[PDB]
């Protein structure tokens, strides 16, 4: 009545794709941000979860119709603290250049969350402070900082972000 799609498709990773992920993941662009412990616990992470072992997160793959062009990386924080309905803490690295766009990004990183997330109420994402164009396009996909850290892998600045799955609806 008077009162009442999406572009790109996500999966959870399997083998065949493990080759191009670890490719992508080892970019200059993308080691810009993604180096040392922080790229050596992701390529372990990765192989676990591709071979049946004890995976600590989830690991998907963006296409964009028949062309891959991200990863992402999630993992679910139970109910409590501050989290009482609890979070899910999202990774993403967008791996082809000609992807790179801020809105596009923006897009991408809604579309996940809905096509993936829409039962979840909290996605919490954690960027370095110094990686400006990724707290810019957070910014803009309404991400909030709600606080700093010090990271345990890359003991640098970082803010702690945070998007309200039901206001990215009602706004949606």
């Amino acid at each position: 009545n008077a009162m009442m799609e999406f572009r790109f498709c996500f999966k959870q990773m399997n083998k065949s794709q493990h080759e191009l992920v670890l490719g992508w993941i080892h970019q200059p662009h993308i080691n810009e941000w993604l180096h040392g412990d922080g790229l050596s616990n992701t390529i372990k992470d990765l192989h676990e979860f591709l071979n049946d072992g004890k995976p600590w997160a989830t690991h998907w793959i963006a296409y964009d119709n028949e062309i891959p062009f991200a990863y992402l990386i999630t993992s679910e924080i139970e109910k409590s603290e501050e989290y009482p309905d609890g979070a899910v803490t999202l990774d993403l690295f967008i791996c082809r250049l000609d992807y790179i766009g801020k809105g596009l990004s923006v897009q991408m990183i809604h579309e996940f969350i809905l096509s993936q997330f829409s039962d979840t109420k909290i996605v919490l994402i954690n960027p370095e402070i110094s990686n400006e164009r990724a707290v810019h396009v957070y910014k803009k996909a309404g991400f909030e900082i709600i606080g700093e850290f010090i990271a345990s892998w890359h003991p640098v600045p970082h803010y702690k972000m945070k998007l309200c799955i039901e206001d990215l609806k009602k706004q949606r």
